[PDB]
């Protein structure tokens, strides 16, 4: 339908907007991809001379990536989630953003076990992630009752459908894909989760606005040199170094009038911004007690 078409154009538009991060080398290949292919073709024994040539090419690719990244500034990007709705589209838009293997798997595919460890704020109530000494079942029961009560203020309400959206198995792959579309370069720059000091500051927020349930899930990701590529090049590999930090806000809206009318719900939205209104929301979420 039109929702799916809009989503695909949003993934294409993201990859096109930052395509300067994925420029091919002088020999027409992405340099990191060339390194990995030669490591395979040379049976893990790249001779010393080719290794130096490759390290020189990779130095230049990393310099170009950094200059291109700077040239993008810090604008807020937006796209739809929904990658599972069109595997062929997302694989096509991820070309050059991550490995061919990871692109092939991206389109292809929940709370009972994950929700207890997720801290989440429902309305005005902060609900902790379970501690080892606490009943996970009781943590779950409190979360589902608070969810239900937000709407009552069980079987008839979409409690599970909303709470599924704060489970990492639902949002985390989609957020990683968004950051890859924008900032990845296959074989050279990879996306991973950032080290968060206070997990509770990143707790998702669930709110009731009129007849709409709004789920907001914040996260932060790092851009790093591709560790396999750097290890194959016999380079100094500091796994803690980052080329940048990227803030992401995932927003899912369940319209309760559409739910009972059986009408189509909107796809989740993803907002993305390189660290130096996503920023306003980040500051509203981090300030919660
Ligand atoms: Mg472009």
């Amino acid at each position: 339908g039109a929702m799916g078409s809009e989503a695909v154009r949003s993934w294409r538009g993201a990859a096109e907007a930052t395509s300067r991060l994925r420029e091919r080398g002088c020999d027409g290949c992405l340099a990191g991809i060339e390194v990995q292919q030669l490591f395979c073709s040379q049976s893990a024994a790249i001779p010393e001379h080719q290794l130096k040539e490759l390290n020189i090419k990779i130095d230049s690719a990393l310099q170009a990536y950094k200059i291109a990244l700077e040239s993008l500034g810090h604008c807020e990007y937006a796209m739809k989630a929904g990658f599972h709705l069109n595997p062929k589209a997302i694989e096509a838009s991820l070309q050059g953003c991550c490995s061919e293997a990871e692109a092939q798997q991206t389109g292809r595919r929940p709370m009972q076990c994950e929700l207890p460890t997720v801290p989440v704020q429902i309305g005005s109530h902060f609900l902790k992630g379970v501690s080892f000494n606490e009943s996970a079942a009781d943590n779950l029961k409190l979360k589902t009752h608070t969810m239900l009560q937000l709407m009552k203020e069980r079987d008839d309400f979409p409690v599970t459908e909303v709470l599924n959206q704060v489970c990492p198995s639902t949002w985390r792959g989609a957020c990683k894909t968004a950051v890859q579309l924008l900032f990845g370069q296959a074989g050279l720059v990879v996306v991973d989760t950032a080290q968060i000091e206070n997990k509770e500051a990143y707790a998702p927020q669930i709110s009731l606005e009129g007849s709409r349930i709004v789920v907001q899930v914040p996260s932060t990701w790092c851009l790093k040199e591709d560790p396999a590529t750097m290890s194959l090049l016999q380079r100094s590999l500091d796994p803690e170094k980052t080329l940048g930090l990227v803030d992401v806000l995932y927003t899912a809206v369940l319209d309760l009038n559409r739910w009972r009318a059986g009408r189509e719900q909107a796809l989740p939205c993803i907002q993305i911004q390189l660290q130096r209104g996503l920023q306003k929301t980040f500051s509203k979420l981090t300030s919660r007690f």
